[PDB]
Protein backbone atom coordinates (compact mmCIF):
# COMPACT_ATOMS: atom_id res chain seq x y z
CA UNK A 1 0.00 0.00 0.00
CA UNK A 2 0.85 3.34 -1.12
CA UNK A 3 0.44 5.78 2.03
CA UNK A 4 -0.86 9.50 1.54
CA UNK A 5 1.12 12.04 3.86
CA UNK A 6 -1.40 12.73 6.41
CA UNK A 7 -2.74 9.29 6.36
CA UNK A 8 0.74 7.77 7.23
CA UNK A 9 1.38 10.55 9.76
CA UNK A 10 -1.72 9.80 11.98
CA UNK A 11 -1.26 5.72 11.44
CA UNK A 12 2.08 6.52 13.24
CA UNK A 13 0.54 8.68 15.85
CA UNK A 14 -1.52 6.16 17.26
CA UNK A 15 0.98 3.22 16.61
CA UNK A 16 3.45 5.52 19.70
CA UNK A 17 5.80 6.83 17.16
CA UNK A 18 5.42 10.62 17.52
CA UNK A 19 7.95 11.72 20.06
CA UNK A 20 9.06 8.37 21.03
CA UNK A 21 12.48 8.83 21.88
CA UNK A 22 12.22 12.40 21.48
CA UNK A 23 11.45 11.67 17.57
CA UNK A 24 8.76 14.00 16.16
CA UNK A 25 6.00 12.38 14.16
CA UNK A 26 7.73 15.29 11.75
CA UNK A 27 10.97 12.95 11.72
CA UNK A 28 9.02 9.42 11.41
CA UNK A 29 7.24 10.53 8.14
CA UNK A 30 10.15 12.33 6.69
CA UNK A 31 12.30 9.34 6.92
CA UNK A 32 9.35 6.75 5.46
CA UNK A 33 9.07 9.22 2.94
CA UNK A 34 12.87 9.25 1.50
CA UNK A 35 13.19 5.37 2.41
CA UNK A 36 10.53 4.23 0.50
CA UNK A 37 8.19 6.75 -0.75
CA UNK A 38 5.24 6.16 1.77
CA UNK A 39 5.27 2.31 0.04
CA UNK A 40 5.10 -1.05 2.37
CA UNK A 41 6.18 -3.07 -0.01
CA UNK A 42 9.61 -1.47 -1.21
CA UNK A 43 12.29 -3.47 -0.68
CA UNK A 44 15.98 -2.28 -1.70
CA UNK A 45 19.26 -4.95 -1.92
CA UNK A 46 22.72 -4.06 -0.50
CA UNK A 47 25.99 -5.26 -1.62
CA UNK A 48 26.28 -6.89 1.66
CA UNK A 49 23.75 -9.08 0.21
CA UNK A 50 21.54 -8.18 2.68
CA UNK A 51 17.92 -6.63 1.80
CA UNK A 52 15.87 -3.82 3.14
CA UNK A 53 12.29 -4.09 3.56
CA UNK A 54 8.94 -1.88 4.13
CA UNK A 55 8.14 1.75 4.51
CA UNK A 56 10.93 2.19 6.77
CA UNK A 57 13.90 0.14 5.06
CA UNK A 58 14.41 -2.36 7.76
CA UNK A 59 17.84 -4.18 7.39
CA UNK A 60 17.88 -8.13 6.98
CA UNK A 61 21.36 -8.49 8.25
CA UNK A 62 19.98 -7.41 12.00
CA UNK A 63 16.38 -7.14 12.27
CA UNK A 64 14.93 -9.80 10.10
CA UNK A 65 14.61 -13.05 8.65
CA UNK A 66 14.51 -13.21 5.01
CA UNK A 67 16.05 -16.88 4.96
CA UNK A 68 18.71 -15.52 2.31
CA UNK A 69 21.12 -13.29 4.59
CA UNK A 70 23.80 -15.31 6.54
CA UNK A 71 24.22 -14.59 9.66
CA UNK A 72 20.94 -12.70 10.06
CA UNK A 73 20.31 -11.55 14.05
CA UNK A 74 16.67 -11.49 13.56
CA UNK A 75 16.50 -9.04 16.60
CA UNK A 76 13.14 -8.30 16.27
CA UNK A 77 11.68 -12.23 15.49
CA UNK A 78 9.39 -11.92 12.00
CA UNK A 79 10.49 -13.11 8.58
CA UNK A 80 11.11 -9.47 6.45
CA UNK A 81 7.76 -10.10 4.48
CA UNK A 82 6.08 -9.35 7.33
CA UNK A 83 7.63 -5.87 6.80
CA UNK A 84 5.66 -5.57 3.09
CA UNK A 85 2.23 -5.44 5.42
CA UNK A 86 -0.53 -2.75 4.50
CA UNK A 87 -0.54 -2.51 8.61
CA UNK A 88 2.59 -1.03 9.84
CA UNK A 89 2.08 -2.26 13.35
CA UNK A 90 5.32 -4.76 12.48
CA UNK A 91 7.23 -1.99 10.99
CA UNK A 92 6.42 -0.08 13.96
CA UNK A 93 7.44 -2.40 16.67
CA UNK A 94 10.79 -3.19 14.92
CA UNK A 95 11.58 0.58 14.57
CA UNK A 96 11.29 0.84 18.36
CA UNK A 97 13.71 -1.71 19.28
CA UNK A 98 16.11 -0.22 16.45
CA UNK A 99 15.89 3.56 17.33
CA UNK A 100 16.52 2.27 21.11
CA UNK A 101 19.52 0.61 19.92
CA UNK A 102 21.51 3.28 20.65
CA UNK A 103 22.23 5.76 17.78
CA UNK A 104 19.10 6.96 17.20
CA UNK A 105 17.24 7.79 14.06
CA UNK A 106 21.02 7.58 12.23
CA UNK A 107 20.36 4.00 11.93
CA UNK A 108 18.50 5.24 8.80
CA UNK A 109 21.05 6.60 5.98
CA UNK A 110 17.65 8.82 4.03
CA UNK A 111 16.70 10.18 7.65
CA UNK A 112 20.52 11.25 8.68
CA UNK A 113 21.10 12.69 5.04
CA UNK A 114 17.62 14.30 4.41
CA UNK A 115 15.64 14.93 7.24
CA UNK A 116 18.26 15.68 9.89
CA UNK A 117 18.66 19.26 10.59
CA UNK A 118 15.53 20.24 8.19
CA UNK A 119 12.18 21.95 9.21
CA UNK A 120 10.78 18.15 9.73
CA UNK A 121 7.43 19.78 11.27
CA UNK A 122 6.73 20.68 6.93
CA UNK A 123 5.68 16.89 6.79
CA UNK A 124 3.03 16.97 9.23
CA UNK A 125 1.85 20.40 8.46
CA UNK A 126 -1.93 20.60 7.17
CA UNK A 127 -2.77 16.92 8.57
CA UNK A 128 -5.58 16.68 10.72
CA UNK A 129 -3.96 14.55 13.36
Amino acid sequence: KVFGRCELAAAMKRHGLNNYRGYSLGDWVCAAKFESNFNTQATNRNTDGSTDYGILQINSRWWCNDGRTPGSRNLCNIPCSALLSSDITASVNCAKKIVSDGNGMNAWVAWRNRCKGTDVQAWIRGCRL
